[PDB]
């Protein structure tokens, strides 16, 4: 037709094994695809799907995707989803998933770029009989090729993974899968590898439910099933199961504290927040290694939005029109629950989990969590500064009430969330100073030490920031989460120790206020984990998440709020502005923080100012500080309750629904 | 001899000009060079002053660097040139400078590139006929050209410069030039362009003395015969004149803030600092827009030095051996002064001069101060960590002491400029907390207000000098100019207003010291000013200087000490370390200046520690701030005071000499 294609037999030795038989088996299609991804339909380009006398019908189509990932990683991710398979195909009393299931599942790896693939990993996909060399070409007649096509359908099985190899097998248990090899001509964006499974592959394959995968991602050896049962109700668009850190053997990664920490915050992300979110039925994020997606409900504004951005723009720049792309991700689960004419809604099941590997050396967790930040703050101000959008869908009113609400309570986060720098230098000096002033023993010359050593780590970690990069000065960021973990050891010394001298005397008060609250939240967090029946994650070194916890409110946050675009004619046009929105975010940031700072421990000359008003007619401490403690402890203990009380109901209906 | 050349005869009209006749005034000579610039001489490459019967003997060399320059600015360098010949050839008591002259002197013009030449100033140059187009060849023989030689002797002299069209004419009057055109055939460092004069074809041409011009300069109707009579004392091995703001037709350009700023700064700076320096016989930089060299005494250290550095050096990075190419000029100057077994020293002849254009807008201004700025402090303290060197010269003992005594005082020149940032502020605070003590009438809202001010500009500018680009942003850095402005008026009035409330109580005291001492530094100014006999330059918006005053003090050091570097494998690893020492000597800035301020005004948390130690057993001001602000102009006073007397000296000796 034009294009083309190349069929080659499978390896004689696989075919061997898969004697251990139709056409299908025996060979390898090749395609090459020189067109954009929404031109496989009407430009002639087709699969096996629908080459058969009785076109196969696409009940589940995955996609994962590769950048430079190893063997051990890919190779782990397909074993969870041919066991998956495995069990699908097992069941029994499902129409879906009888003797034939995989005739209704194929699963798409999309590469990245032949130049970044490793190879290494390539030499499994050709033990599968998906690859062979020789037959690569980069230009078809005067068409540079955009993208190769590699198909066909194995017999073997992943069974073992050792920390070396991967343990294949061909026998009479093992599960046909349909596969789907698609590799990028060049390395491209991973939304441009999104496009050319939804907004491609998709179209010609007409699934009823599409699944986000990531390479390193263990699917649970029923979690794919049990977010396919999640569908059943006509109402859920998409859905997202539990994504837990992947530890390491016999937990020898835990010894770790980034891992530990990090592996503590999974875990509460994921018993407080999600929860809580989906009793309403708005989720802020569906995590990209591990989502479903129903196709229906998807296709139209949600991917424009998602490919394209708002398209009604003038020629220069908008904030929201030009900076949307940062929160590439989060916009899908927004638009599909404002979309026109709708009522689609997102569900968390708890109990379809995932382990994935996590970030272990301090660069490349920050180069991680900026993205995050980023998008989280841009996607929060965007859903937030757009929501009558909620009132124009087809929801019934009850919904719509619960959306509103929802929808200020997460504004109310982000606000919160914003304003935390300034309270946490704010809460340290109140107590350190409030200390030295009670007792004089030698937290007087502690208190100075401190504050010095806050200012240094604040101004360095701006200038480093800005200016240098991660890689080169790896040292320095070790060193300041070890003294911002020193910090927080002091902190809370003080605090047990003023808290002990309190009850003493009365066997100050708002302190004894203060430690009431913090126990009330540690007790909150602690039943929270209990209800959920996994209740050993806060043994697994929260305690060293603690420690940690003031390096991420002191050094994740600058970090994110300066290097928010990456910089690097039209273009040039653009980065201007690009470096313009850059550092007015930043000026924004310390101005309102400060403004908090002086009004509080009246700092910056209010103090002068006051005295000799009066004068006209300084102090070392006013009642403003006592005030501002018992209020910013008020409000913790607010976020807590709320949450605990919505993990509670989610808890509850679901155990209700098990009930009936 | 293996090399590529071609003879072109003169322009026919240009012959009718010349006729308006021997062998090189009718022909052009072109050379293509593909060597490297020390291969001139056995590489068999040549030139016309030595093809002659007998060889011409080369009296004076004229280098002269374009980068993209219009042909308005080479006409007026050229007319100058011209104009200065006619007047050399004109002299008739001269045992050197007779009526051929002339041919003891040719010009040389080093280009930049044929991409970003000025073709515009190629129409001058073709008129001029030492430019035809035609016969340029990139590559010669499987060797890439390196440079375009063009060569010819005209007859025509500019007359008068219009601000639009260049008067050229050829009479009876006129006086014959030796051109040197050397088009680069690509663009590259003016360090390069340099390397190509004196490293190339001054080992040639032999010279007796080399001058630095710059496309755009004024030499004065006779500053280039002045500059060539310094040279009769067989000790001076390089002099420069004196660069005089370019007022504008008018003093049109005058009007300008910026351009009458700039004037009395190019006045001050050759009144005072380089007749001082010139008194004990090191000046720290000869203009590199008008200098003089003797070839003999420059050759061997010192252009190793400037083109290569310290070649003595392991693979990896050494502070000195990799950052001196920032003090680019500054060490040519150092390195005549002390090289081994030569008594060499610098002279500055003050009636000499050359006007030159200045950057007009903020943005450019700030672009060119960068670069002096960050080359100033290299120097300086290269020199300082350097001196014993100069007790390894030639020079007797006390010549000897006396650069010793002036090492000593340009280092303290730069430490004291080093802590120039912090004085400002504490001497500002100072002043308006005192004033609102004092009297309480309406000073108290506006200390507030200007603290604040201030505080938002000094962080703003950090920022934005970090992470964007005077390009991009240009209001705001005005914006800042103006605020600077406005807080040294009000900064003054509030002197002037205590000193004579201060009189009129007498009719506090130390601020009546200060109002003596800077009564005393003004009146020095004028003193200095008259004894040159230039005293216009103060009636020449010094005032406006003034004003801008702490924009420099608070904008242009910010920005030279944030962009150190200009950044942008072996090239990775060295674009690390110049990174990584980028942002290491802003942090020390900072913290020593902030030493300082809390040492005096007791901040930092000082005060409470003071104040509570003694409760173990605070204030709105101490004496600490009083013998501070005494100090600070004490030095003022110190520093003009000594530059005055060096002054004087230089002035006499000169007079003295005059009337021997
Ligand atoms: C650390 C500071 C020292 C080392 C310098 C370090 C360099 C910076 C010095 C700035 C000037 C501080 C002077 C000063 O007195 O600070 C005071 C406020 O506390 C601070 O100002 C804390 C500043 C912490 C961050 C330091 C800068 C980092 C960049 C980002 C900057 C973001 C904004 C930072 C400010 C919120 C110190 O405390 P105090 O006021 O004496 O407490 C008693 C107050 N009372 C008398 C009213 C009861
Ligand atoms: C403007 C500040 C407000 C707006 C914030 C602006 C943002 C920064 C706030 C930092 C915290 C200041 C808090 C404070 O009380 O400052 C005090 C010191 O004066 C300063 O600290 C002046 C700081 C000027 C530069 C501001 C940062 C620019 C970046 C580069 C930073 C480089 C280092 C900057 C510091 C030398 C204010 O004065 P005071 O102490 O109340 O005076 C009386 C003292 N007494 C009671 C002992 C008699
Ligand atoms: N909560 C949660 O997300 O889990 C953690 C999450 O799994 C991470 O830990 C996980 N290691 C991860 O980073 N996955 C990436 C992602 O999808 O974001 C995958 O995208 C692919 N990719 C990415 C880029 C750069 O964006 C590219 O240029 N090309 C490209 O191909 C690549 O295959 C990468 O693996
Ligand atoms: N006190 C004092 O110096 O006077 C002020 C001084 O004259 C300035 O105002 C004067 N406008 C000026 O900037 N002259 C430059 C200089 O010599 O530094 C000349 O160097 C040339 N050049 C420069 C670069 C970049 O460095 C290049 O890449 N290529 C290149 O060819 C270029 O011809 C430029 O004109």
């Amino acid at each position: 037709n034009g294009n083309f294609v190349f069929d080659s037999p499978i390896s004689k030795t696989l075919l061997d094994q898969y004697a251990t038989l139709p056409n299908e088996f025996k060979f390898m299609r090749y395609q090459a695809v020189t067109c954009e991804p929404n031109q496989l339909a009407e430009k002639n380009f087709t699969v096996r799907q629908l080459k058969y006398l009785t076109p196969r019908e696409t009940e589940l189509m995955l996609v994962v995707t590769m950048y430079n990932e190893d063997h051990i990683l890919l190779g782990r991710t397909l074993k969870g989803i041919m066991d998956n398979v495995k069990y699908m195909v097992k069941k029994k009393n499902s129409s879906t998933w009888g003797p034939d299931a995989w005739k209704k599942i194929v699963v798409c790896i999309i590469s990245d770029g032949r130049s970044k693939i490793n190879e290494r990993s390539l030499a499994l996909l050709s033990s599968l009989g998906c690859y062979q060399d020789g037959f690569a070409k980069d230009e078809i007649n005067e068409k540079k090729v955009a993208m190769h096509v590699y198909e066909h359908t194995t017999m073997i099985n992943i069974t073992n993974i050792s920390e070396s190899e991967v343990s294949l097998e061909c026998n009479q248990g093992t599960v046909p899968i349909q596969l789907l090899f698609c590799l990028k001509e060049q390395n491209q964006k991973k939304i441009n590898s999104h496009r050319w499974a939804f907004e491609g592959f998709a179209e010609l394959l007409r699934p009823n439910i599409v699944t986000l995968l990531d390479a390193g991602t263990m699917p649970g050896k029923d979690s794919i099933y049990q977010l396919w049962r999640e569908f059943r109700n006509p109402n859920v668009g998409g859905a997202c199961g539990e994504i837990r850190t992947d530890l390491g053997k016999r937990f020898v990664k835990l010894l770790n504290p980034l891992v530990a920490s990090q592996n503590f915050e999974y875990k509460m992300s994921n018993i407080l927040d999600k929860t809580t979110e989906s009793n309403f039925g708005f989720i802020t994020v569906l995590p990209g290694a591990f989502s479903a997606y129903r196709f229906e409900a998807v296709r139209g504004q949600p991917l424009q939005k998602y490919f394209y951005g708002e398209i009604m723009e003038n020629e220069g720049f908008h904030f929201f029109s030009s900076n949307m792309y940062l929160a590439e991700d989060r916009i899908l689960c927004f638009e599909v629950v404002t979309k026109k004419n709708c009522n689609w809604i997102l569900k968390y099941c708890r109990s379809s989990y995932a382990s994935t590997d996590v970030p272990e050396r301090v660069p490349e967790f920050i180069l991680q969590r900026r993205r995050w930040l980023n998008g989280s703050f841009f996607a929060s101000v965007y859903s937030f500064c757009h929501f009558y959008r909620v009132w124009s869908s087809g929801h019934n009113i009850g919904r719509k009430l619960l959306l509103t609400v929802e929808f200020f309570y997460l504004f109310f986060n982000t606000l919160i969330s914003w304003f935390s720098l300034s309270s946490f230098f704010l809460v340290f000096r109140i107590l350190t100073v409030s200390i030295a002033l009670a007792y004089h023993s030698a937290f007087n010359v502690l208190s100075v030490i401190f504050l010095w050593l806050y200012g240094i780590c604040t101004l360095s970690t701006f200038i480093l920031s800005l200016g240098n990069k991660p890689k080169s000065t790896e040292k320095f960021y070790v060193l300041t989460c070890v003294i911002f973990a020193v910090m927080m050891i002091y902190m809370i010394f003080c605090s047990i120790f003023m808290s002990v001298k309190s009850f003493q005397n009365i066997l100050t008060e708002a302190f004894r206020d203060i430690v009431i609250s913090l126990g009330s939240t540690y007790c909150l967090y602690l039943i929270s984990s209990i209800i959920y029946l996994q209740p050993w994650h806060m043994l697994t070194s929260f305690i060293q998440y603690i420690l940690l916890s003031p390096s991420y409110i002191n050094v994740l946050n600058i970090y994110a709020f300066c290097n928010v675009h990456d910089l690097s004619s039209y273009d040039e046009k653009k980065t201007g502005y690009y470096a313009n929105v850059r550092s007015l975010v930043i000026i924004f940031w310390v101005i309102t923080n400060f403004i908090i700072v002086a009004v509080v421990l009246e700092t910056g000359g209010i103090a002068d100012y006051i005295a000799m008003k009066s004068i006209s007619t300084i102090p070392l401490m006013t009642s403003k500080a006592s005030i501002y403690f018992n209020v910013i402890l008020w409000l913790v203990a607010l976020s807590a309750l709320i949450r605990f009380i919505g993990c509670s109901i989610y808890m509850i209906v679901r155990f209700f629904k098990k009930v009936t």
